[PDB]
């Protein structure tokens, strides 16, 4: 799945539905990223800027012009074909295609955006303009308006007014097309696929970079090309660690291996964790953690619809987590005394729940302690998580077992559609699926 | 194979044994890096500060501090053990284990940066800065700096020598010891396996990202989890572009496909170009450019060896892809006179070989037109190619053409040694290697 | 005279009206000017900050908030009392004494405003700013900014417009009240009495530096402790030069010398020019010059009313220089084709008229070619003056001769007021004036 | 008195002969400074810049270039001949006229420095730049060391070596030639006239600016236009604040008034001080306090010489002090005690002497609690004074009085030679000359 041109074409519209008249709104891509030296990381187009165009170059900027409650227009400046630096460092749109292929009504090279965006502002009572965002666009912006105030004798003039789009574009990226949701129930696939090869490849001996280096290239061969995050893959202790990284340990017989991954397709993010014992078999202790994330993931998952919050849903969550482990013995005293102390806080520290698009971490207002009532449209993940830390003050046990059970869901009329069903989570089902695999 | 504590230690007192007294040098780790919103790329550390540590985390300040001639000692500024800060961000080296761990002396908090790095370079003579390098370093010295000259009152004084020191580290980094040799061999034993398993999976009709999904994969179940650069997976008309990464045609049978990849391992960049054909057989055409190139690459490897320059090298490379384009009817005339003409400039557009090691394209200085004399130590790469546009007015089975070769090498005393020969190059043993993985 | 109370709050209040509820507004200080080394220039208040508060300290913002139609109130960062640095460096008004004094609800430390001024813009709709007027400024309301749009976790919100107050601001000092003309009619006078003291020390032999120096005493005798620009004594050649301000040379028995000097009351600029021959005798030719920039200058004063613009009058001006110099023989051809060509450029080059207030190019719309409609309050200079070059091809005893006269007036319901009419500009009456200073 | 072009030429020739060869100095302008809106303050050219030129205009800077110990050259950038732009601000030297005026073998326009100074920085081992001291300086010296880094494929490469000049540049200004001596001489003749105009002048009901402008007026009547600082009189409790320069207030009779001024005279700075009464006649309390501080000038005057310092003399002036307070009640106890304890600092809390040239407040090294030691050529000031606050826990009569006697010396061979002694500071020859001029 994709998005149509035909869907940039009314994000655009509804961004010019929401500007005053006689104003522009600009559009910057992201700037390129050095590595080392002059060595380059692989190009990540600014979200905003993609949303609008699905144009994966540098150097570009969109303007999107109202004249009036009826007439607009629209502008991109983009890099110009150049035969010498396209035999090089590849291929570039340039202005004579751009028209067609991005359906803007017209094109100019970058390298003349200083002599002709305070042309396009002049006389203009707002710019939209996200300050702070990148330097680069900032000293842009800037030197045409400074232009503008300062040519009164050139009967130039400079809006007044400057509105940041951020809030407005943030809000339409918060509830997803049809046409996104396509997408994005392709990346839950994606990931689901990766982390079942994960699961099946897993043998005690491996390095927890074996099993990134299967994840990556699952996401590859569905042409997911890149992750959404850099891939944790945390065994024994280094479950503990939320965002673990390093994945440098070899994975030991009777440890848990905790794995969050997610591809990036189309843009879209997926973002699954999925956590199983290294031998495929779960231990009394480890099965006796696994069941309350599981219980909480799983009755998350009943729950959320339109109507409900995040922070209504973590108040359940939170009482089945504090009843479980004063079950199991380590927190001690009344429920409800408990709950009212934050008792679980120790072992789970995080958010239940975070937006999810073309970023991992979205866009979009999440209200006070996240009780912004949920509506058709939105996307999130639902992730509980229990991590007991090798020194922590209960029975011997259950230390240094870190678990994170996360699934992506979609908000619909009646309830949720999960993105992510498609790998499994029941313990029984994963010892299955390891079985399986080492036979074969 | 790794670098050892003891060679760290070797390195920074080599940077020690070239400063002047009454000075201090200033090593800044490299900054994180944004990819998106919140999310940052993987972290890469900077190769010069890598090179005196072999510390992989940011906010960190390597100072070596020399009194005399006989007197120096090391400041490592590095992040401070923070409980929730680490469960959440992974584990920090801190303050308490980095004297042992890192070979230094002392170690402080990098939120104490400005409170305390002036009053290390106070009364000094000489400070040691790559000035414009990084932002937020400059900051950092200039801030110290401003604080010693205005604070006569407060008897300090700032050092009126302010010296670059990658002049003299790029120098260092520019002669390999035989434990980074050992890394680099390694490195090309991998990039090399990795460049193999491409040759022997690639099928008409996979895209070109399936063949940089095979080779990613290899270099990580070998431990090299980054490469060292974008891959190149160019096959039929995209081979003709340099820096092809896009990797997003359907391979074709017919086409060759040029991949040029490396690992990144223990810091230290492989690079290898094979160019092949997707269907396993080389037509007439494709071996008629092929073999000037394997001609090329072949002479240079004989060639190559202390006393010679990469410039006399590329002279002879120059005649055999001349001589060989006459002889295709690629150019026209005097073969003498078309050299005089750079004629091969519009197929050949780049240098030969370029210095490898802690960077792909490696730090160092080449001379003018890369003239400078070679000797043992140095590590560089082999690549000449011919790239034929789908345009050219040359004759049409030579059109839309690009192949490269490339291997990596170390000058030894009396000649090179090849790290990458451990993938075939030869067409008829390129051939040989896709029949038998296709049985 | 001088501004009351009562107006610096009328002015606040004036601009309050004028902006959206839910909104605040930002005027800083202009920061201290370094000299040279540790040596800083007399320091000169930005002139909106002055306008509104009258209040001569760096490192001070006062800040205007509206909740809405009603409900107002005003904060002011500035210096605190610190007992050391004003042994040292002059008495500071600080917190306790600046409600009273300044007329302001609360008042804050300047060391503190990164602490307090995002809490005061949380929340707010808009923000009124002058981005690009002082970078220590920019960087304060950035960081108030950046720490609201990140702070959403801490129930921070951002305001998303951010208007430029200059516009408004500029508007309002183009009209002055009744207040304002008072000092601005004790700065004419005092002006007056400076060049009239000019004109009667003058001798040839003295150096252009010595009238300066007569001036700048006349200037701080009656309280105007500063020029409101660099005094300019131009004599002979250097009369051609605009703004000559080097005044190194020895005036000469023969040469005119122009004197472009005003003193700065208040805040408030005068701004005259005379010009006058060194030994107290127009020549023929010195005077068949000045007789036409006379005219040009006596028309413009009889012409200046609401209703008329600087372009209308700038037009009679045109024709009185070109008809005045098609008569000498320093131009040659038909009145109307020459106007038509604009032949009278080389010879005067620059406009007839500016605004004038608390700068001396003061604020405010000119509209097109200085097209805009006069109305009573605006106040303007009016200065034609012709320059003929030392190399000119002009008949040879023109040569070298730069003759302006300049009077400050204000428009009027009927015509216009001149402020500066008490320094003579007859011929005759300078000759008079010299001639009896000379007994002384 | 006057610079000469010898004497220019002389100073940039002994800044080459400590320079390293194949080397450059780069001296810059200063910025012109807003006032308000579009208009500027008088422009006050960079005192260093000054120095080595006697040119005062803005955007210009000055290149010297050693090639080795017996070869050297000057380039000058300065701002370009435009008719047009000279007919509205001023007259500009241009490219054609400055080798000859200012004595330098190359002129080139100021608008073409970044494609020119980075060929002149090509190559050489070392600049010498004051960084830090103008941002429009930093952008463009920084601008040209990255052209140069990164231009290695054009031959080009950056002197790894950056040196602050200031240090050797500040010695030099601390030392003054004959030239120099002549025209602070006259510097201080023009101060002590206007000095004295402000004591014949003064009445009762007259504002505190009145003075300042008698003394403004002295100034320009002599050829000094500008003030070298802001002129501060501060009659009656406003003498206590030691930089008062509101100078706003009613001349009281029963007052002291003190009267801080000094000319700028061909960029040199006069800085007196007196301090006397508004009617002309000295009370009983006035003359207890003015007293001390005068045995303490006088006692300075004799002292100062090659082989002291100035926390020497300090010391002495402090014992003056010290002994004199406690003589009026105003301190209480042993004087070697009080002094252990610097009883005076309430009273007497800035230092006696600072460095006098181009600067009020001049440059050069003084050493950790101003204990250099003093060598012929150096110029001072002799400044004590003593301010008692109106709320001082002292005898009524003394509160809210504050004297300062302020004498600029040149130190000599044997001693000092005061070059403000024209102006009187006995309270008798004070009172004699007011009294002679209300007559
Ligand atoms: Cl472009
Ligand atoms: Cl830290
Ligand atoms: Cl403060
Ligand atoms: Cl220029
Ligand atoms: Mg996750
Ligand atoms: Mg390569
Ligand atoms: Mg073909
Ligand atoms: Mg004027
Ligand atoms: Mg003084
Ligand atoms: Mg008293
Ligand atoms: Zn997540
Ligand atoms: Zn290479
Ligand atoms: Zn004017
Ligand atoms: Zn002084």
């Amino acid at each position: 799945s994709e998005i149509s041109r035909q869907e940039f074409q009314r994000r655009r519209q509804a961004l010019v539905e929401q500007m005053q008249p006689g104003s522009a709104a600009l559009i910057f891509a992201a700037p390129e990223v050095t590595r080392s030296a002059d060595s380059e990381y692989p190009y990540r187009q600014n979200s905003d800027f993609w949303y609008f165009t699905g144009f994966n170059e540098p150097e570009a900027v969109l303007v999107l012009i109202k004249s009036d409650d009826t007439h607009n227009h629209s502008v991109l400046f983009n890099r110009v074909r150049d035969l010498t630096a396209e035999i090089w460092f590849g291929r570039r749109l340039g202005q004579d295609a751009a028209p067609e292929k991005l359906g803007v009504d017209r094109a100019l090279a970058f390298s003349e955006i200083n002599q002709q965006l305070y042309q396009l502002l002049n006389g203009l009572d707002v710019v939209y303009h996200a300050q702070g965002e990148y330097a680069y666009a900032d000293v842009i912006v800037n030197s045409a308006l400074e232009k503008l105030r300062k040519g009164s004798r050139q009967n130039l003039t400079a809006p007044a007014t400057m509105i940041d789009w951020r809030p407005v574009v943030h809000e339409m990226r918060l509830f997803k097309s049809p046409e996104e949701i396509a997408v994005l129930r392709r990346a839950g696939e994606i990931t689901a696929m990766a982390h079942t090869r994960a699961m099946e490849k897993c043998r005690p001996g491996m390095f927890e970079y074996h099993l990134e280096g299967e994840i990556h290239h699952e996401f590859n061969r569905h042409g997911a090309r890149y992750p959404s995050y850099n891939t944790i893959v945390g065994s024994g202790e280094n479950g503990c660690i939320l965002h673990y990284t390093e994945n440098e340990c070899e994975m030991r017989d009777g440890d848990l291996v905790l794995i969050d991954a997610g591809c990036e397709y189309k843009g879209y993010a997926g973002d699954i964790t999925r956590t199983f014992p290294v031998n495929g078999k779960f231990t009394q202790a480890q099965r006796e953690i696994y069941d309350i994330v599981l219980e909480s993931l799983e009755t998350s998952l009943r729950l959320y619809r339109p109507g409900t919050s995040i922070l209504e849903v973590t108040g359940e969550v939170v009482r089945i987590m504090v009843s479980g482990l004063v079950k199991l013995g380590i927190l001690k005293g009344d429920v409800d005394e408990l709950i009212a102390q934050n008792a679980h806080r120790p072992f789970f520290m995080h958010g239940l729940s975070h937006w999810l698009g073309l970023d991992v971490h979205d866009v979009g207002v999440y209200g006070q302690d996240r009780s912004r009532i949920l509506e058709p449209g939105m996307v999130l993940t639902v992730e509980p998580g229990l991590y007991i830390a090798p020194d922590a003050e209960v029975p011997e046990q259950y230390r240094g077992i870190g678990i994170r059970i996360e699934d992506d869901i979609v908000i619909t009329e009646t309830g949720n559609e999960n993105l992510t069903a498609s790998v499994v989570k029941k313990p029984e089902e994963i010892e299955a699926l390891m079985v399986a695999a080492r036979k074969q």
